[PDB]
């Protein structure tokens, strides 16, 4: 249950009808998302614009009650504002109640191939170029397994399979896709962070990879291999060596990644 409070006007910091939801990050992150994955979907569905802020931001600068550090990100007090029509807000409210009962997450579908000469498998990876307006925990370029996030009402595996296709053009069958758990590592200051659900699936080693089918320009592609292999960054050089500039994808071993980080 979400209790909304109607406001007469927005506060000055937010320069339509306005409602407020006073809650915790444990719930607020489900209607927002680090990159507004869910906020944008809510806007798409209802026209309602969502804004979030920590209610007591000074507490986020504390290391050590009722006025010191928060124990966990989940405990962070969050004030959510909704701007829209009465009808949009009515509809958006309904969607949020459903969302906080779902568990919207990031998904990663680890596509892997087996090499004859090796017991360690190779993982398909991409490098996503991130926007200039991004939370501080996200680097300029994310090296990642394929996969994005669950849409509202979407099941985990369904989302993994759909977003694998969006990033790589690869179609896998659900019966070959295996969930393998989740990771969720965060701190109170990064209260927006969400769990990541993992899956694995084997593909044949000679499978044809097309690359991103959706927003392809948000991924590294068509770099200058000669130039990039002169980068001071070990990942850049491994990327120039192993990635296909036409697809923005590389087959990589975790052990090789570990050796680069030393």
């Amino acid at each position: 249950t979400i209790q909304l409070e109607k406001l007469s006007h927005p506060p000055a910091r937010f320069d339509s009808f306005v409602y407020k939801w006073q809650t915790k990050a444990a719930l607020a992150r489900k209607v927002s998302g680090p990159m507004r994955e869910w906020a944008a979907e809510l806007k798409y569905r209802t026209g309602v614009h969502i804004e979030l802020e920590p209610t007591y931001p000074e507490r986020l600068s504390e290391n050590a009650t009722q006025w010191g550090a928060y124990e966990t990100a989940d405990d962070v007090d969050i004030t959510v504002y909704l701007f829209g029509s009465e009808r949009g807000i009515f509809n958006c409210h309904k969607l949020m109640e459903a969302a906080i009962q779902q568990d919207p997450v990031y998904v990663r579908l680890g596509i892997f191939r087996r090499l004859a000469n090796s017991s360690e498998v190779e993982w398909l990876m991409l490098r996503r170029i991130n926007r200039e307006l991004r939370p501080p925990d996200i680097p300029p370029i994310s090296l990642k397994l394929p996969g994005k996030w669950t849409l509202l009402y979407e099941r985990y595996k369904e989302a993994a399979i759909r977003t694998l296709w969006e990033e790589t053009g690869i179609t896998v069958d659900a019966s070959n896709v295996y969930p393998t758990g989740h990771l969720y590592q965060t701190v109170p200051q990064y209260y927006w962070r969400v769990p990541v659900r993992y899956f694995v699936a084997e593909v044949p080693s000679d499978i044809r990879v097309e690359g991103p089918q959706v927003v392809p320009l948000q991924y590294m592609r068509n770099w200058d291999a000669r130039l990039l292999r002169q980068s001071p960054d070990p990942i850049d050089r491994a990327w120039a060596q192993l990635a296909d500039p036409a697809t923005g994808c590389a087959w990589m071993k975790a052990s090789m990644i570990d050796q680069l980080q030393k």
